[PDB]
């Protein structure tokens, strides 16, 4: 579909589309990290050196010393830089095809509605642009999150309304206005709003990468609970059926039984994954559905290695493997 607006050509880039790095910002002493530090960093190490074997790895973090910890890893960068948090897939640029070329977006970030500090976030872009790809950055005047949006590269993408239209986000337009606005910037055909649906622990107000996620161009991977007692049953049986009335394929990812920490429910998700080149790496809890989701995606992803890595440590923070990283694709830029 060769269509052009206002100069530009646009194409929405999928998650298994080819890359060339995945982009992480590191746990360090200044973070929320700080209380469990150094078992967060454990498994940080052992995502690093999973997604080393198949693709290059830049880490970011504010001080040399913090590099030290994954020096002895294959097909790793590092990159200085000052950060409030680790959750790179919010505030990282995303990549769109314009003209036939790369060309990288750097959305507003305001840490969820302000729910955190995010001024030193929010300017990593700029500065990693600016110093290691050299290359321009396209500024665009609006609040975004990429764990909020999931494509097909068809034109479609996936969102959930509770988010997108929070009164914290971006208050001043209405859907129709964001609605056709986010058509334009990603020139997409279609967007999908999800009404119902959340994991419990999320801070995020119900970003779409805890949900449900495109795995190839027909297929959406999505979330729902087995316990009818549990409070995830009826928000994501709702989910399920409006997910039904888009046409695609649905691949189920039932949650695990519910983990705590300090007697608080963690928001455990299996739809927090992250493709990179040759392999899906899906988050473990420990619960038997570890085995269950890797069989099912791994039946459906047949040119993909299926990988599990440890996640629980991770949700103390209320975010996953995706929420911690940021593809950056191959290609000419
Ligand atoms: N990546 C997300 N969607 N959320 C991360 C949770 C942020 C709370 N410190
Ligand atoms: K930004």
């Amino acid at each position: 579909e060769n269509l052009y607006f206002q100069g530009h050509m646009i194409k929405s880039i999928p998650e298994w589309s080819e890359q060339e790095y995945l982009m992480l910002s590191l746990p360090h002493e200044k973070s929320d990290w700080n209380p469990y530090l150094e078992e967060i960093l454990q498994s940080y190490k052992e995502f690093v050196k999973v997604v080393s074997e198949f693709q290059k790895v830049l880490l970011i973090a504010p001080k040399q010393s913090d590099f030290e910890n994954f020096k002895d890893i294959k097909n790793v960068e590092f990159f200085k830089c000052d950060t409030n948090d680790t959750w790179i897939r919010d505030f990282g640029a995303i990549d769109i095809v314009e003209n036939g070329r790369l060309k990288a977006l750097d959305f507003t970030f305001n840490a969820w509605g302000n729910k955190f500090q995010s001024e030193l976030d929010n300017a990593v872009n700029s500065k990693l642009f600016k110093e290691k790809f050299k290359e321009e950055l396209k500024k665009v005047d609006f609040i975004l999150e990429g764990g909020s949006i999931d494509f097909n590269g068809e034109g479609v993408m996936l969102t959930s309304s509770h988010c997108l239209l929070n009164e914290n986000r971006n208050s001043h337009l209405n859907k129709t206005q964001i609605d056709t606005k986010l058509k334009e910037i990603f020139g997409l055909k279609q967007i999908i709003w999800l009404e119902n649906g959340f994991i419990k622990g999320d801070d995020t107000d119900h970003h779409i990468d805890t949900l449900a996620r495109f795995i190839d161009k027909n297929t959406i991977a999505h979330c729902i609970c087995e316990d009818e007692e549990d409070e995830h049953y009826l928000p994501l049986q709702k989910m399920k059926e409006e997910l039904k009335k888009t046409g695609f394929d649905l691949l189920e990812l039932p949650i695990p039984k519910p983990l705590y920490y300090e007697e608080r429910r963690l928001g455990a998700t299996y739809a927090n994954f992250v493709f990179i080149n040759n392999a899906l790496i899906v988050p473990f809890y420990k619960d038997k559905n570890d085995e269950i989701i890797a069989k099912r995606l791994s039946k459906a992803l047949p040119n993909h290695k299926i990988i599990g890595v440890d996640a629980r440590v991770f949700l103390r923070q209320n975010g996953s493997l995706h929420s911690s990283c940021q593809n950056r694709f191959k290609g000419l830029r």
